């Protein structure tokens, strides 16, 4: 399971994805 | 073909340059 | 353990967490 | 090569990268 996918992989995908609702968020407000 | 290359990582790319469309455009009209 | 992990893939993962230490933090103060 | 490395790899670290350089020059001028 593990060694067929690392933590690391997911948590990249997790900070683009967490980071652009954030960040998508404060544009959606105003541009 | 998806053992070859999981949608991971071509996600990855996705987010990041798709990111960079929309920051690079809010930039783009102003510094 | 360089050939079973590049550093490469550290890095990514430090830079979209450093990143996101300075762009929390600069919300963090504001909205 | 292209085999034993992928340019997607290398693109992710220079999309962050690259990126960083323009976000952290607008930050750098005014907090
Ligand atoms: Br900057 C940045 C944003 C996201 C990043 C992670 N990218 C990778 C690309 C491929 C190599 C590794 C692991 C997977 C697949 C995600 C890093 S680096």
């Amino acid at each position: 399971s593990n060694d067929s996918s690392d933590p690391l992989v997911v948590a990249a995908s997790i900070i683009g994805i967490l980071h652009l609702i954030l960040w998508i968020l404060d544009r959606l407000f105003f541009k």
